[PDB]
């Protein structure tokens, strides 16, 4: 009962002040701890209608979509349909003859192919211009030398993973992986029957792979629970493990497939640094791990996600069986997401305040 009281106080001390400071219209917060889900809902899904936020309200997840894409790539790996060390052009003949004869799937997944940019140039408006862009791309760095956070990079990874499974990505995701995970309120395209619970935001080549998932706080908390306590299917267990593994380090940050991890307990300063614009928008030197590490020691895994009108954050700590979901319909600074989540996590885990 002491832990639940602490959790309640931490949410009350963090979320209302954040929403007031940043004029956030609505937030759904969900915390998993001690085997119980706790939901904290604030404000409105729409300023125009006054519809209240609930744990079933759908929000845009932005780049948290990249963690789903990483698990899909892990699933193709688990089924022997791809290998992370394979060259990208092996999975798309139209890429043969380009630099992607020399870039690995692992490099695409981890934004380290050689300087693929944050977003596609506007010259890319569909499949044919997308292929022409990749075929004509000239790297700024040798493969594996620098991390530059990139939608074209992990987007191509997800596209090729879907090809290895014999399906368009949207089909492999919405009609393959999400049903296998049991997520019935997680979507690339929000169906007509759920539009009434779809929040409004306040301020698309490979968009599904890179930023297109929508979900509720309840479904995303179930997703975190699945990431910590995997379902029975062995291919899914291996897919989840592959997405969580550490392939390289950037300082304290451990790059997975979509997921980003930290040895735990971790200080707030290091978690802020790892989620900073500096690390996102500048090329970073990395230290590759051989082999990749699925850590025995404690790890915290997280991901920020944003769109024009939405701001989301998730984190979980498998050893503690704690997950935190924060979904908002305004794109407010990532550092404030991390700070709030850290205060909530500190109230649930005494090993953290003790530092
Ligand atoms: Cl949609």
């Amino acid at each position: 009962d002491a832990g639940k009281s602490d959790l309640d106080a931490a949410v009350e001390a963090t979320i209302p002040p954040l929403m007031k400071a940043k004029d956030i219209p609505g937030m759904a917060v969900a915390v998993l701890a001690d085997g119980k889900a706790h939901y904290f809902n604030y404000g409105v899904a729409s300023r125009e209608t006054g519809q209240p936020v609930t744990q079933d309200t759908l929000f845009e997840l932005g780049s948290i979509s990249k963690t789903f894409t990483g698990i899909l790539g892990g699933y193709a790996l688990a089924q022997g349909k791809l290998s992370l060390a394979d060259k990208a052009s092996r999975y798309q003949p139209e890429l043969k003859g380009s630099v992607f004869d020399r870039v690995s799937l692992l490099q695409l997944a981890t934004y380290s192919a050689g300087g693929l940019p944050l977003q596609f140039p506007d010259a890319v408006a569909g499949q044919a211009s997308m292929l022409a862009y990749y075929r004509g791309w000239k790297p700024d760095y040798a493969p594996g030398e620098r991390r530059l956070y990139s939608n074209p990079s992990i987007g191509l990874f997800g596209h090729l993973a879907a090809r290895s499974l014999g399906q368009p990505f949207d089909q492999a995701m919405e009609r393959g992986l999400l049903p296998k995970l049991g997520l019935s309120h997680t979507f690339i395209h929000v169906p007509e029957a759920e539009q009434s619970r779809y929040a409004w935001g306040y301020a698309g080549v490979l968009d599904a792979e890179a930023y297109g998932i929508k979900s509720s706080a309840a479904d995303l908390l179930k997703y975190l629970a699945i990431n910590m306590s995997p379902p029975a299917d062995p291919a899914l267990q291996r897919a989840l493990d592959a997405s969580h593994a550490a392939y390289y380090r950037v300082g304290d940050m451990r790059q997975g497939l979509g997921w980003e991890g930290y040895r735990y307990p971790i200080s707030l300063e290091r978690l802020l640094a790892g989620n900073s614009n500096e690390i996102a928008f500048q090329p970073q030197k990395v230290e590759w791990l051989n082999p990749p590490r699925l850590a025995e020691g404690d790890v915290l895994l997280n991901k920020t996600g944003s769109t024009s009108g939405f701001g989301a954050y998730v984190l979980f700590v498998p050893a503690r069986k704690v997950g935190i979901v924060m979904l908002a319909n305004r794109n407010y600074p990532n550092a404030e997401r991390v700070r709030a989540a850290y205060r909530i996590l500190s109230a649930v885990d005494p090993s953290l305040v003790r530092r």
